[PDB]
């Protein structure tokens, strides 16, 4: 066996039976102590017949399927570090809890044999990232790990066009589910083309041929936020450009800039930002569950 | 066997016998419906005793050695998509035709056991690419695929010095055949040093030791355009700087900029641009055929 | 056996016995013809019970443990090329001597089974590197080669914050030995956080779990220069900003800029620059020897 991995009975049975599983990250389970969200998300994933697998680090182990005991700790403990792939080693050595990010979670999901992962938005090239080189580790982790990541594109505070250019340079396939424009998190679209897939069985056959030809690597399937739930591009951009405008005059750069952009976004959105992010989270999870079903059936032939 | 790959009898026999083969891309076979070019190119490759292998996608298959029927379609069909490595999966799933680029073709060539690929110019860092991050997927595909790519350096509309810096960061060997300056497509030189190889058997022994030590990865062998056939650096640069000058005042960026640079180049060159690109294509193909012969003999010891 | 590698008896015995070995680069053995330095360095490494393995290229071979004859040549021959990983193939084919850099040496160390490498400073993103793309091949070589590199961070003429951002994007773990700020070569600190490891056995268990989960790749363990021996950040920066100020007015960019920065540094430091670099070299080598001992013991369980 594997001495680092602890996989729940349900997930281990689904994998043994080549049934559909969808991985979920823990780094944000922390952002909703309720849980109510995790419950709508599990429901969205199972509605397709997929098994949800929430992932994190605890006790020197990579945990696939957190126990209720564990979800409780992740919900209620103050000090929990966010763990990208490069932090996994130290999180294991330390023996405490670690809430894994996109890059951290997909490496653990892949190690267990899970092939689909979902979240509302991935990391990317930050705004002014062509100058500061502040770019999420998710983008190059997608050159190594065999995974389909289903999301609503990059998070809104990031630079959508630069992230799309970087993924193209990195050779990472970017598909749009029923669209040929890149999803822009709580904003419907960025003016960036992607390859339209109208059907998830076609997307799954494309992903499978991608792995067979190019080897282990991530396929990004973007699915935009429901049009009824979108935030106005103008509102998002003006709020962000102003938040950056205050950054220059108060002279803040570095890891300080990014959490200001996040708070400025909450503010401009009435109080709708959480509501829009939840809608995107739910619809993306549904698509991930349906995609994972369609991939199990493709790999079955 | 392999269920994705269709290899012609001639190429399959040369490979079985460890005889020299040189891959060619289809994405540009489309740019010369004649054929006359493809015919001079085949002649240049065979003159060294190498077998030319033109590659593309058709009918759910990776095709190595296009049939006359297929070359005809690629010559005469309007809608044919250009396929980089990240597009291979969807091109296969779709079952139509796909004309593969440098990155797309070398992955298929490698899968068949071909080790040498040639084209007039590779992709690279685009001009202003330090700011726009518009950089060809070819450069990072060279970190994965075992191949020697023989070209006249990067295409002229690209930024030669930035492409050379990026390849150095990527650990991709860059050799100059009988020169210690980087080839600049239809321009003889960029002011960028490369490692001179005066002899192709020495270059082949260097490539082989590179693969043995560093693993699968591409070696770039650059061979400049004949001095009688070069375009004046000043002519190229002035034309490009002006084409960019019009871009700023008419406010065009994105994937719009690049095809303007290409047309501005045709214009400044009298009508010699096609003539110079063909000469570079022919001399590079000859060097590729001779290199491929010298590598088969090296691997034979 | 391996036909490219020549490993001395002492190193081959330590490896066979899974005892601690630390690799050293030759590219700088050239920078101190004395030797006296190499002798203090060997002493610092052995004090921990590790075996020092100096590496280079000679006679068509990758040499692990240079002979006295070889150290003499590297000390006394004028023309010796510096060999990064991408130059290994041509250095072998040429049959002459080659002094390997960080990237070149760790690939050879890994091939022999050595897992720890040390040097005073690694390459990184050069100053203005966000615009010139001048970035050391060491940073992406760390995505491929299984190694712990122990250093005092990046060399002082480089951009510390950009190098740290680039390593984060590349997924390369960056630990600080008893510190949570990045080491800045002869300067104690850059204002850049790293993950503190207070104990080398914990660092070794983190590195081992990193390799087990993320596969072959480099772990960077940074150890700052003794506070008694540091150069004043202000002195370093003012000297560098002025050296760059003269570069703009005398219009020098390219590979010309970097050796000016190096000479301007010698000048501002009284004559202490060599003295500070030697102290950093000695203390980093000690930490490398102790780390390598602690890793052999971890891998023994
Ligand atoms: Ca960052
Ligand atoms: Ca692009
Ligand atoms: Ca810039
Ligand atoms: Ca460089
Ligand atoms: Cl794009
Ligand atoms: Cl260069
Ligand atoms: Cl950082």
């Amino acid at each position: 066996p594997d001495q680092l991995l602890e996989v729940s009975d349900e997930i281990a049975t689904a994998l043994a039976e080549r049934r559909p599983v969808v991985a979920l990250e823990s780094s944000l389970i922390t952002t909703d102590p309720s849980s109510e969200t995790a419950s709508l998300i599990e429901k969205a994933v199972r509605g397709a017949g997929a098994v949800p697998a929430t992932i994190g680090i605890a006790g020197g182990k990579l945990v696939v399927g957190l126990t209720d005991s564990l979800i409780e700790r992740f919900a209620s403990t103050k000090g929990i570090p966010k763990i990208s792939a490069r932090d996994i080693g130290g999180a294991l050595a330390g023996g405490g809890l670690g809430a894994t990010t996109v890059a951290g979670t997909i490496v653990i999901a892949e190690r267990a044999g899970i092939q689909v992962f979902t979240t509302a938005g991935i990391g990317g090239v930050h705004r002014r990232g062509e100058d500061t080189l502040d770019i999420s580790p998710d983008l190059l982790q997608f050159r190594k790990t065999k995974m389909t990541v289903v999301s609503g594109g990059a998070k809104s505070i990031l630079d959508h066009r630069l992230t799309a250019e970087y993924l193209e340079t990195a050779g990472v396939p970017v598909y749009g589910y029923r669209t040929d424009k890149l999803a822009a998190f709580v904003v419907r679209e960025a003016d960036v083309p992607v390859t339209r897939m109208d059907d998830l069985h076609t997307a799954a056959r494309a992903a499978e041929a991608h792995w067979q030809v190019n080897g282990p690597g991530t396929v990004l399937l973007t699915s935009p936020i429901d049009e009824q739930d979108a935030v106005d591009e103008a509102i998002v951009e003006a709020a962000i450009a102003e938040a950056l405008a205050q950054c220059d005059q108060e002279g803040i750069v570095g890891n300080a800039v990014s959490p200001y952009l996040m708070k400025a976004l909450a503010r401009a959105s009435g109080g709708m930002l959480p509501k829009a992010g939840r809608s995107l989270l739910l619809s993306t999870a549904r698509v991930a569950g349906e995609f994972s079903a369609a991939l199990s059936a493709v790999q079955a032939e």
